[PDB]
């Protein structure tokens, strides 16, 4: 797990690829919408998120992540952009 063998990219270059990851997550779990075009300071509660496939997205982008990530994770920072940041610090921070 944790493709992250590329490190070594600026905090925002991670991020484009988060970003991406998270908005391709929850594209899925509501299986609509070409991720590039979920915008980061949108709420998944607008994109169509609700309790059960907020866990789902989190399962989606920690199948992605490599790591673990706690089931309280959109409960506490719910936008494409608040995960970008926590799974930025998930990947450079925690190993
Ligand atoms: P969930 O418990 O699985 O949601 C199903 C629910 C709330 C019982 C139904 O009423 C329903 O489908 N309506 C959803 C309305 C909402 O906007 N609620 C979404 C999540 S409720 C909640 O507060 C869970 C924590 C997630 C916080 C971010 C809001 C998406």
């Amino acid at each position: 797990g944790s493709h992250m063998r590329l490190n070594g990219l600026s905090p925002q270059q991670q991020q484009q690829t988060l970003a991406t990851l998270v908005a391709a997550a929850t594209a899925t779990v509501l299986g609509h919408h070409t991720p590039e075009s979920i915008s980061p300071a949108t709420a998944f509660k607008d994109l169509g998120i609700d309790s059960l496939t907020a866990l789902e997205l989190r399962n989606t982008l920690t199948h992605n992540t490599g790591l673990d990530l706690p089931p309280t994770l959109i409960f506490d920072h719910p936008t494409p952009h608040a995960l970008t940041q926590h799974l930025h610090t998930r990947l450079t921070q925690s190993h």
